[PDB]
């Protein structure tokens, strides 16, 4: 019932936290606190999980960050998602922890494949990751999602969508593109999505208003399309300087050199280093915005899996109340670090 202020596009995935022992990381050939996905040798993973009783709860990159959206926004429908699952038990369970939360979501049924599912498995203080996508891959967007997003200006993907089709991404950017007030944002995701899609992001990038990214997403990003030159490319993000000539060489692959009244800009999370930004205002000139991240000692974290998610939910939950840059990226920081400091993807109750 809304208003719909954010739209995603994403892998909407079951993961299954458990505790176990170092020998089954062993077991299945798996390196402490990697995040991959499944082999053919690890198939049996899933089920050989039931055995630590794991807990059921929504993942998924963009669907963690737009349940970070709807939590702050409240009403139901707030914010809408659309991807694939499977015609599973698995589906049943995620669709319904959804709707729990008063999300609005259509997702589409591939027939005979299993929904997307992510093994988070916690051992020696450490979280490994194994993701089995099944039917995410499968996603197609419908010819009505424009209807279904109706009133929403705000829209998001990540760069994993890239793996079930590009088109999905460059069609949804491709409605905002040139319309002032239309925000199309993008999540890089990973280094492997940066090279493995390297033209088609180039394109989606020129359609895109808002690129989110970490500094080894943007290291990778920096080096597949020459940002800054070859003695350059290897230097330490956490350095301001380096931090601030890759954000702005990526702005460029967002403005291609012209200047509208549309929104540029580029985010660069950089752990517990300050957030640092790029930004084109409206006159074409750059700014460069430098957001301190408050500090949170070592002991406090649990695991730093999720933080970027929640980051990117708070940035948009603040950019739909029509917040400042700094603002923004202060209402990422305060979602990340209460994310970071339990376990679990989710906001706290109380937050
Ligand atoms: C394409 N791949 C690798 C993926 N696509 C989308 N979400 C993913 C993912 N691999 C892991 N995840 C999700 O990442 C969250 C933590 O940032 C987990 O909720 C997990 O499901
Ligand atoms: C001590 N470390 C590692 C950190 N301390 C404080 N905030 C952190 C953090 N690592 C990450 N975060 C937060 O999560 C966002 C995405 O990584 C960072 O922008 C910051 O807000
Ligand atoms: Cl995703
Ligand atoms: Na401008
Ligand atoms: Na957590």
């Amino acid at each position: 019932t809304g208003p719909m202020r954010v739209f995603a596009i994403g892998n909407p995935i079951l993961d299954l936290v458990a505790e176990v022992p170092s020998s089954f990381l062993d077991e299945f050939f798996l390196k402490r606190g990697d995040a991959t996905l499944a082999t053919p040798e690890q198939m049996r993973i899933y089920s050989t999980l039931d055995q630590f009783n794991p807990t059921s709860l929504p993942g998924g990159s963009a669907l963690n960050s737009v349940r970070v959206v709807q939590k702050l926004l409240r009403k139901p429908g707030s914010a809408g998602y659309m991807g694939a699952i499977g015609d599973d038990p698995r589906g049943q369970v995620l669709k319904e922890l959804c709707d729990k939360e008063g999300l609005a979501t259509r997702f589409m049924v591939a027939p005979g494949q299993s929904t997307g599912v992510c093994a988070v498995l916690i051992n020696e203080k450490e979280r490994t990751l194994c993701t089995h996508l099944g039917a995410c891959g499968s996603f197609r967007l419908p010819e009505d999602w424009t209807t279904f997003a109706s009133g929403a200006l705000i829209f998001y993907a990540t760069a994993y969508t890239l793996t079930a089709t590009p088109k999905n991404a460059l069609e949804v950017a491709g409605y905002a593109h040139g319309i002032p007030n239309a925000i199309f944002t993008l999540n890089l995701s990973a280094p492997f999505c940066v090279e493995l899609y390297k033209d088609a992001m180039q394109s989606l990038l020129l359609h895109t208003n808002i690129l989110f990214g970490n500094e080894e997403e943007f290291a990778h990003l920096a080096k597949v399309h020459n940002l800054v030159a070859a003695e350059k490319t290897a230097l330490s993000t956490a350095n301001k300087e380096h931090a601030v000539e890759v954000c702005t060489g990526a702005l460029r692959l967002l403005t291609a050199g012209q200047n509208t009244s549309a929104t540029k800009l580029v985010v660069m999370t950089r752990g517990h280093n300050p957030v640092i930004a790029a930004e084109q205002t409206a006159d074409g000139t750059v700014v460069v915005h430098e957001v301190g991240v408050p500090v949170v000692a070592a002991e406090k974290i649990v695991d730093t899996n999720g933080a970027g998610d929640a980051f990117v939910g708070g940035f948009l939950y603040a950019l739909s109340q029509g917040k400042t840059v700094k603002q923004c990226i202060m209402c990422g920081n305060a979602c990340a670090q209460d994310v970071i400091q339990h376990v679990g993807f989710s906001l706290s109750f109380t937050f």
